[PDB]
């Protein structure tokens, strides 16, 4: 399903490539945007953005400003913020 992930240095310190990177490392690819709300339609709520597929950012809101908060494809690639990765 859909999960978040910080670097192992801390809270928003990955690059858009970075985050692709991590998530491909444990064995998938950023989640869409689809896909990270169909997760929050069955409850998963991070408070915390990240780069998720074609370089958007934005992070699931399950309770309040509730649906994903949309930080937009970002035009900065080298922005550091989290990633939400997608593993089925």
């Amino acid at each position: 399903g859909v999960y978040h992930r910080e670097a192992r240095s801390g809270k928003y310190k990955l690059t858009y490539a970075e985050a692709k990177a991590v998530c491909e490392f444990e064995g998938g690819h950023l989640a869409t945007y689809k896909q990270l709300e169909a997760a929050r339609k069955i409850g998963f709520h991070v408070c915390a953005a990240g780069w998720m597929a074609k370089g958007r950012v934005g992070y699931p809101i399950v309770k309040p400003k509730t649906g994903i908060i949309d930080y937009g494809i970002r035009l900065n690639r080298s922005e550091r913020w989290d990633a939400y990765c997608y593993n089925p």
